[PDB]
């Protein structure tokens, strides 16, 4: 499913991401925009053989099981395909573990290079929340 900006903002809010670990909602929407263009079915393979999945492009090296990433962890305890659903619950649940890992939102490279330090509130402008 391809989310609209405000529709995703509302879903993330509903799932308790607004201000999660001190990160305002605009940060999460900005990260989803640049990581997957708001497409829950996005996948990208990395050089190390791991793959990034879903709206928040969560990596198979540590967070989900895809059965093809030799000696990887599954810290979220889910099959990576769960991250591609139209229902963002699994993606959100996993994102909360990642952001609590010590590096905050820096774990998402697109957040760090394209969102961090920008007016992220622009991502939720005009939405009914």
């Amino acid at each position: 499913k391809v989310f609209g900006r405000c529709e995703l903002a509302a879903a993330m809010k509903r799932h308790g991401l607004d201000n999660y670990r001190g990160y305002s909602l605009g940060n999460w929407v900005c990260a989803a925009k640049f990581e997957s263009n708001f497409n829950t079915q996005a996948t990208n393979r990395n050089t190390d053989g791991s793959t990034d999945y879903g709206i928040l492009q969560i990596n198979s090296r540590w967070w989900c099981n895809d059965g093809r990433t030799p000696g990887s962890r599954n810290l979220c305890n889910i099959p990576c395909s769960a991250l591609l659903s139209s229902d963002i619950t699994a993606s959100v649940n996993c994102a909360k573990k990642i952001v609590s890992d010590g590096n905050g939102m820096n774990a998402w490279v697109a957040w760090r290079n394209r969102c961090k330090g920008t007016d992220v509130q622009a991502w939720i402008r005009g939405c009914r929340l």
